[PDB]
């Protein structure tokens, strides 16, 4: 309730209005009026985490601390930026920046080729090259490169804690912030992004992220595809105890499928990192065609 100020991201409560709720604490999109010290008149659209009435002081606490570490870590093009706080005379609202075009999962699937008669009224107005694709996974990998040199483990690390601006800018989420068995909103399990180390021996580190990036560089290519579907977690403990994999998507490289099977290295050690993964992604990019 009564939480200290801090002068360097404090926003008057009068400057913000609240609009529609974007997802559920909960998050609201609004408009922050003078958000920067220049100018005091222009209108900044934001998105806007609040608790829920039915929190606890550790959803409290839960809330202060990701808020503190967005501080800590700083700014990044390729991650969600902290803009500003309510957090004195009401509730704690931790602003944030709005990326219109939601997580990168519905980016994708949203911009699928159209439906056939085998699939069909599935007609896109947005449509993604080669070298489109690529660039996502070079500027993930750039967020993440900036989030490991700040000593950050993501440890959920997917496309849909990928979001996507107006400019379609990638930006790295978290929803700053276990039971296998649970599903996300959309009908996922969360164990089908984690290393088997962190899986089977709790352990997370850089390397275990760079495996969920691998995942991550899978949906990207398959545009917004679903991994293992249909396997229950006890039948994917067997399929990373056999060392299985992925197969390689159509409409990507041998390259690419290779960068993929090294993020899914069995031994941590051996992964690539996420500073190699953005050379070798920075050439990838340059390389790949933007005509198809
Ligand atoms: C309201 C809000 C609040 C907070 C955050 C947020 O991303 N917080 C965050 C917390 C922790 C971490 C890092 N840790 C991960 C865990 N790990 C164990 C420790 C390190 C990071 C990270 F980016 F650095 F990764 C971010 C995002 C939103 C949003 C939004 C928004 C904007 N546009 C749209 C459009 C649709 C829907 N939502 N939305």
């Amino acid at each position: 309730y009564e939480l200290p100020e801090d002068p360097r991201w404090e926003l008057p409560r009068d400057r913000l209005v609240l609009g529609k709720p974007l997802g559920e604490g909960q998050v609201v999109l609004a408009e922050a009026i003078g958000l920067d010290k220049d100018k005091p008149n222009r209108v900044t659209k934001v998105a806007v985490k609040m608790l829920k009435s039915d929190a606890t002081e550790k959803d409290l606490s839960d809330l202060i601390s990701e808020m503190e570490m967005m501080k800590m870590i700083g700014k990044h093009k390729n991650i969600i930026n902290l803009l500003g706080a309510c957090t004195q005379d009401g509730p704690l609202y931790v602003i944030v920046e709005y990326a219109s075009k939601g997580n990168l999962r519905e980016y994708l699937q949203a911009r699928r080729p159209p439906g056939l008669e085998y699939s069909p009224s599935h007609n896109p107005e947005e449509q993604l090259s080669s070298k489109d694709l690529v660039s996502c996974a070079y500027q993930v990998a750039r967020g993440m490169e900036y989030l490991a040199s700040k000593k950050c483990i993501h440890r959920d690390l997917a496309a849909r804690n990928v979001l996507v601006t107006e400019d379609n800018v990638m930006k790295i989420a978290d929803f700053g912030l276990i039971d296998y068995y649970k599903k996300t909103t959309n009908g996922r399990l969360p164990v089908k992004w984690m290393a088997p180390e962190a899986l089977f021996d709790r352990i997370y580190t850089h390397q275990s992220d760079v495996w969920s990036f691998g995942v991550l560089l899978w949906e990207i290519f398959t545009l917004g595809g679903s991994p293992y579907p249909g396997v229950p977690v006890e039948e994917l403990f067997k399929l990373l105890k056999e060392g299985h994999r992925m197969d390689k998507p159509s409409n990507c490289t041998n390259e690419l499928y290779m960068m993929m099977r090294d993020c899914w290295h069995a031994v941590p050690s051996q992964r690539p990192t996420f500073k190699q993964l953005v050379e070798d992604l920075d050439r990838i990019v340059a390389l790949t065609s933007n005509q198809e």
